[PDB]
């Protein structure tokens, strides 16, 4: 366990960002990958209504888009993973090179544009993986949502996430609908008021329709073994007018939770990426997103939980963004930046900062900085 940070800074050094996003599916997919069966802190748990998550870290969308890899990034000591985002039909997404990094600020820039294998293709690998599950006592915890969005050619957002829950809905802790995304023209335009209420009650609608379709209780091949928490996940990109008038639709709909954000096109900031095109994660995202995490918490009034992300790297970061109003943290460049070691690093930070801080718990610490 020292062998992978000389291969990581190696990688960092030499090798292109999808050729190590490839390297690390390709070490998962043989199961070569380091494990961590080492029991984690009962006072670091968290939840999301019926949702109970092991430690507060996870996964981000866009890792392990095909879901090829779920046991084996789940054992590097993540509580949960988000598949996807995954569309009806298979894309080859963007034209490559399509993921570049500074490492001096720690950012990525990325134009994927839904590269996935489709919705069937992903579906054959979260049922294998829920199989295994059930014969695995270690996965027995372990929650897997997915993320669903639009082929890039749909005409109507609303028809292509009714066909993803009719098929993967079943096998999802939660549901995460991608309108937040800038390398899929013009899916943001979907993030208002009007759009966006049709949008969630149409998901949640299609949701209650599977159960309103069989005498099966059975029927949910899940964690929770209940149907899908149906969760937004939002673009850092918007006015404060746009924040509000989504605050109340998330209200009204009765969202289960928001995931606050998604990459920006704010940032200008980067000399290695003026030429490129993309949104940008990491380290230069970190205070634009605790910053919109306080503005939708306060907006939505501690009703809506949030799960966080990005630029979380360190335990104070983590502690960051729990005491602006998220119940749990995605990490996506943390994994590009620190590698194997993440998770199992940023979990002792976050255990070591929260007795020094004076707290019994996470919950306690959830919404601190508004008061
Ligand atoms: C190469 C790449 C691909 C991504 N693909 C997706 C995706 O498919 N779905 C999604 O919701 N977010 C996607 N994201 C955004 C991440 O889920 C995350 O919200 C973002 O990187 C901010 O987290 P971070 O600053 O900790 O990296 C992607 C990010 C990167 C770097
Ligand atoms: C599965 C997603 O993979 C990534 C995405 C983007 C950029 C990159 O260049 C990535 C890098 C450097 N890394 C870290 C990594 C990659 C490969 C190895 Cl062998 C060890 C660590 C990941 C996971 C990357
Ligand atoms: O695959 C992509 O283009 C992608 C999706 C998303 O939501 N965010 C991102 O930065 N890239």
């Amino acid at each position: 366990f020292f062998l992978y940070d000389i291969f990581l800074k190696f990688c960092l050094k030499y090798i292109d960002g999808e050729i190590c996003h490839d390297l690390f599916l390709l070490l998962g997919k043989y199961n070569i990958l380091p494990y961590d069966t080492s029991n984690d802190s009962i006072y670091a748990c968290t939840n999301i209504k019926h949702l109970d998550f092991i430690n507060p870290f996870g996964v981000a969308a866009g890792f392990d888009k095909n879901g090829v890899c779920i046991d084996s990034i789940l054992k590097l000591g993540f509580s949960f993973i988000e598949i996807g985002t995954i569309t009806p039909r298979g894309q080859t997404g963007n034209a490559k090179p399509r993921i570049f990094r500074d490492v001096e600020s720690r950012s990525i820039i990325n134009s994927c544009g839904f590269n996935n294998m489709g919705c069937d293709k992903v579906t054959e690998n979260l049922i294998l993986f829920r199989k295994r599950q059930e014969e695995d006592k270690l996965l027995s915890k372990h929650i897997v949502g997915v993320s669903i969005g639009k082929n890039k050619d749909t005409v109507n957002i609303v028809d292509d996430l009714k066909y993803c829950i009719n098929k993967i809905g079943r096998y999802a802790d939660y549901i995460a609908i991608n309108v937040s995304s800038p390398n899929t023209p013009g899916l943001r335009d979907n993030q208002e008021a009007g759009k966006l209420k049709n949008i969630i009650l149409s998901v949640k609608e299609e949701i209650d329709n599977l159960e309103k379709n069989n005498i099966m209780n059975f029927l949910w091949f899940n964690t929770t073994k209940k149907k899908p928490l149906v969760f937004v996940k939002l673009a850092p990109d918007l006015n404060q007018e746009q924040k509000k008038e989504i605050a109340d639709v998330l209200l009204e709909t009765n969202i289960d939770g928001m995931i606050i954000s998604n990459t920006t096109t704010q940032i200008n900031d980067i000399k290695s990426f003026e030429n490129k095109k993309g949104g940008v994660s990491g380290a230069k995202l970190k205070d634009i997103s605790t910053k919109f995490i306080c503005e939708m918490y306060n907006y939505t009034n501690k009703q809506i939980p949030i799960i966080a992300s990005g630029g979380i790297f360190s335990g104070l970061d983590a502690l960051e963004k729990i005491e602006a109003g998220a119940s749990v943290c995605q990490l996506y460049s943390c994994l590009v930046f620190n590698g194997m070691k993440s998770a199992v690093q940023i979990k002792r930070e976050l255990n070591h900062l929260l007795y020094q801080r004076g707290y019994y718990n996470l919950k306690e610490a959830i919404g601190r900085k508004h008061s």
